[PDB]
């Protein structure tokens, strides 16, 4: 019962060996989340459950620089299902995020911005039922 759009600060930046996990419910008839790892302004990794873009669901992952959209990286594997419970995993490795959903990992997504200690929020925004969000080493 977290209150979306919510910021989770990450004391610091992030780091290898960060494990951060995300909880909560998809709403009925979902249309989009994001996970947006945060450098200032800039989106160091986006992170975009699309439920419905031309009747397809796709993840897209993204990096915003100086206002601008990057490259995007898409994956067709969609493991979020409206009204349903769900769980995000997102390991800091040297080189890249690597995320799991339901303890099945689903994408890595390399690291383009490389100041990992400057990358000191997380955004959560869209279309769910925030329950927790939370950091711990592993
Ligand atoms: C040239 C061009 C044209 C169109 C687009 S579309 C754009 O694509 C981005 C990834 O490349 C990103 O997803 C972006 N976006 C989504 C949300 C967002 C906010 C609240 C909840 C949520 F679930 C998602 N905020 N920004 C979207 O507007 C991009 C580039």
């Amino acid at each position: 019962p977290l209150i979306v759009p919510y910021n989770l600060p990450l004391p610091g930046g992030v780091v290898p060996r960060m494990l951060i996990t995300i909880l909560g419910t998809v709403k009925p008839n979902a249309n989009r989340i994001a996970l947006d790892f945060q450098r200032g302004n800039d989106v160091a990794f986006h992170f975009n459950p699309r439920f419905n873009e031309n009747n397809r669901r796709v993840i897209v992952c993204n990096t915003k620089l100086d206002n601008n959209w990057g490259r995007e990286e898409r994956q067709s594997v969609f493991p979020f299902e409206s009204g349903k419970p769900f769980k995000i995993q997102v390991l800091v490795e040297p080189d890249h995020f690597k995320v799991a959903v339901n303890d099945a990992h689903l994408l890595q997504y390399n690291h383009r911005v490389k100041k990992l200690n400057e990358i000191s929020k997380l955004g959560i925004s869209g279309d769910i039922d925030l329950t927790s969000a939370s950091y711990t080493m592993i």
